[PDB]
């Protein structure tokens, strides 16, 4: 009865694979067939390439003495190249995350080298974004042990913590499986992709070939960095930061989290991106003053401006979604010189009326009487605040899944009364991840979260000193086909203050955008950074 | 009685001033006489400058209203060069510094635009750098007033909370000192740096022109971004970190903290780098698990690799003092793939000698007699415990201020057994900076911090399996001519492992090099950094 699922990297988890490159190269360059390659073995366990594969010594003290076993061009820009075209087996992978899913335990074993190249980080990033799928990764290198020898074997065995009729171990090298398979572990030959995925989910009984698109990786609360930077004397501001490279400051909307950016911050770091995901003021573990000034919109960019201040940082890329995505256009408003690009989610750009008090504004619109339920200090948060888990699991739902009326909220006299006490669980979450959001509003409440609609007259007259002014720094507006309060239609005048708005617009998807619409959310925004912001 | 000090940004704490490139552009291209700033300056307080400046409009929306005034070649050009070539007026920011520090309460008064051009990134960092070291900033185009408009004097004093006799108003604009100088301020028109210097000295009686050259920039540990990411278990790590660009690791020593680094922190920052300054295991808000093993430099490097990993980082350049000197060596030798490039401060690289057991190695030396007195588990913990202030105060001194004598340290029976109770405080520290010290060792004391020399056998058994090795990533060696236990001739052999290595050498210079000489550890790092680390 398998538990464990053991994986290469060379031709295996990695493709094309680097021991493939010696005879590429011999066939490109006419010479005689397998020269290369047997200079590559020469001494067999006691030549240059195990000492290199044991940590003896480094690559680029055995690049050398390659050089000295080839004269029976360059061996360093060969290996360059062939590292350099090496990329993660995407279906490999996906096999590898159904498995650990369903309970295995999943390593990679490897005979690999320390690398000390000039070019060794295309490497670091690659072992990075594999590894962090698996539950070990087991170096020749550094456990000076290689494959084919029999300790390797039993280091990975009482690694696993499993007998070896539990392991299922896929190699490309026939030599390093064999064994494995005396041992009596499950063994694989992989040549092509498609039939070692056959062998695979014919031995576990786990569906691994043709399975539907996977959702993005996610995160692990326990597993981030978190940060704090106190802003002024009663306030601090809590992330989450992955990533290195241009900074990506994440702003989440009403009643979120940092953790409605999970499917977003591995995806953008992974980009080449420093993602900084927010818990705005009044949420999880930043600080939540009680007064309703706190909140307005003015206050709010000034500490994110402060927050940037403290962290060291020029500017930073600012993604909002929902009151989030209201934020970011004021920061590009009032703080053009601090923002590198702005994008939003949902959220449209709606100069203020100086015509019209906010108040006005907000009646004329039958969706957002929600808004007037909102504005009584203690009504809405003794309601939200009654049962968690029924606040989140009743709003946290795809278009489909719909359970409130948002409509007559004030008449109804609750945003939940026609709804019910233990609603069904949604397809876009797990009952962890609504337990998650349940556990960080036990902190704070409502309160601070509902002050953002307390400051409607404060915001309006803010917002009135910048209706002179345009919008002409890199911005990305992203709608959602059926989110019925920030509908598409309401951005339809943007253009209007950002001539130069870049769009996209993701169908089929609900209010929370990032859970709803992972995958589309990722390849919008990935596309747009990489394009507009650097 | 003066309490507070004001100064302008262009052609005050910035030079050139941007208002005198109009006139420099006419002489450059032969233009008629004051054309440009008489374009510049078209309808006075109803012109387009004005509302510029109020922060009616943006900078981007400004450009084409001032090339249509200019029609009584590029406007974009021009302000493009002259934001780029203004820079900070370092004699000015020393002045507005001492100020600051005699107890003087400072702000920056501007009248400047919201920036929203391509290259806005200039001038939001130099904003950045200059603001820090000011308790205010009030600009034009944020509270919507300009100078000489009466009603942004009024905004200076109520924000300053001081009568106006008892503020040092500076300004380069003859017009804009006028409603000052009616409300009773001291006002000084700066024309050259070093008259309005000398003005400032008169009026305040405070040196402030060729005074000695000031320490770099510390740091407050409240105003930092502090991070925590769990490495295991029971082992999370915290850091301090600023700035953008390549990451940096600072390794602190025996017995530090991140705290050891305050005056390369921000340099660091400033010159373009991402800088995480760590707690290591078993010090400050790090956690201190009690076991032994949990701190042989196999552990301690691994975990630092798990650190990256969290943070989503491929390599960081590893910057290492004393015991995070030897790590840093020992992080290049097993995982080169993940540092960017090595710099250790006094510490060599002294590899293992196999053919002598490490006990019998630090016999032979008897500056090393301290590490025998450290061995027992519970001794040395005692004498470093029972009085904080004294332990920081007789260790963090000048290599002439000496009180302690660390050789037969365990015949005398202890490491301050003829060395004062009240040691008097170094000229390296304040009291407070020692108060730092003593607080965070309050948390878990010195077991875990010793058990860093309870390895030995441990650690050179792991060091052997390197001895085949060299480095060969790019390293900097920075030895300190009076550091007595961590001699710069322990150094001379190092090329023989690390053939490419470079150094730096710090004359007059203890063992507590970052406090000791710190703008010299800074200009020697920066240098490499942008030479080796990219
Ligand atoms: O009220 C705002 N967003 C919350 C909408 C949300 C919600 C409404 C009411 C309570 C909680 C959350 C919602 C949920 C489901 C569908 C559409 C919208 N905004 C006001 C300005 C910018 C955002
Ligand atoms: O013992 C080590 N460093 C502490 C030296 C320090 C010290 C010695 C004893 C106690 C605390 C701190 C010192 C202080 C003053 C002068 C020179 C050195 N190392 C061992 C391997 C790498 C460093």
């Amino acid at each position: 009865t398998l538990r464990a699922a053991v994986f290469d990297l060379d031709g295996v988890l990695a493709l094309p694979a680097v021991f493939g490159v010696l005879g590429r190269t011999e066939e490109a360059l006419a010479l005689p067939r397998g020269l290369l390659n047997d200079a590559f073995q020469k001494g067999g366990p006691e030549g240059a390439t195990t000492r290199l594969m044991k940590g003896e010594i480094t690559l680029s003290q055995w690049i050398p003495l390659m050089e000295e076993n080839c004269r029976k061009f360059s061996i360093k820009e060969i290996f360059d190249k062939a590292i350099s075209a090496r990329k993660i087996n995407r279906p490999m992978l996906q096999a590898a995350l159904m498995l650990r899913k369903k309970g295995f335990t999943t390593a990679i074993l490897t005979n690999t080298w320390l690398d000390d190249r000039a070019e060794r980080d295309g490497l670091a990033q690659l072992m990075c974004e594999l590894k962090m799928h698996f539950d070990f990764l087991i170096e020749s290198c550094q456990v000076g042990m290689v494959k084919p020898e029999p300790q390797i074997y039993k280091f990975l065995l009482d690694t696993l913590k499993a007998s070896p009729s539990e392991v299922v171990f896929l190699d490309d090298i026939g030599a390093n499986l064999k064994p494995a398979r005396d041992l009596g572990m499950v063994t694989i030959l992989v040549q092509d992709t498609d039939t070692a995925l056959k062998e695979l989910e014919k031995v576990t009984g786990i569906q691994l070939l043709n399975t539907p698109a996977p959702l993005p990786t996610s995160c692990n609360p326990s597993d981030m960095s978190h940060g704090y930077v106190t802003v002024k004397p009663r306030v601090r501001l809590h992330f989450v930061e992955l990533g290195s490279g241009p900074a990506v400051c994440l702003c989440h909307g009403f009643p979120e989290s940092w953790y409605s950016w999970r499917y977003q911050i591995p995806a953008l770091a992974q980009a080449g991106y420093r993602v900084l995901a927010m818990d705005m003021k009044g949420y999880g573990e930043s600080s939540a003053p009680p007064e309703i000034e706190e909140y307005c919109m003015e206050v709010l960019c000034k500490e994110m401006v402060t927050f940037l201040d403290k962290l060291g940082l020029s500017q930073a890329v600012f993604i909002g979604h929902d009151w989030g995505g209201m934020l970011v256009w004021y920061m590009a408003l009032f703080y053009p010189e601090r923002v590198r690009a702005v994008a939003s989610l949902n959220t449209p750009f709606i100069p203020a009326n100086p015509n019209m008090s906010p108040l006005e504004s907000i009646k004329a619109n039958p969706v957002f009487d929600y808004q007037l339920y909102f504005q009584e200090p203690g009504v809405a948060e003794a309601e939200l605040e009654q049962n968690l888990s029924r606040t989140f699991k009743s709003l946290f739902r795809a278009s489909d899944e719909s359970v409130l009326s948002m409509h007559k909220v004030c008449e109804a006299g609750g945003l939940f009364v026609n709804s019910p006490e233990e609603p069904s669980l949604s397809r876009m979450v797990t009952e962890e991840e609504i337990q998650f959001y349940v556990q960080q509003f036990k902190k704070s409440g409502f309160r601070g979260p509902l002050n953002w609609y307390r400051n409607m007259e404060r915001n309006w007259k803010w917002a009135c000193k910048s209706l002179g002014r345009k919008i002409l720094i890199p911005a990305l507006m992203v709608t959602a086909e059926k989110d019925f309060v920030l509908v598409p239609q309401m951005s339809q005048h943007m253009e209007d203050w950002i001539p130069h708005l870049k769009r996209g617009h993701i169908e089929d998807c609900g209010h929370w955008t990032q859970m709803d619409k992972p995958t589309e959310v990722n390849q919008i925004l990935i596309k747009w950074l990489d394009s507009d912001a650097r």
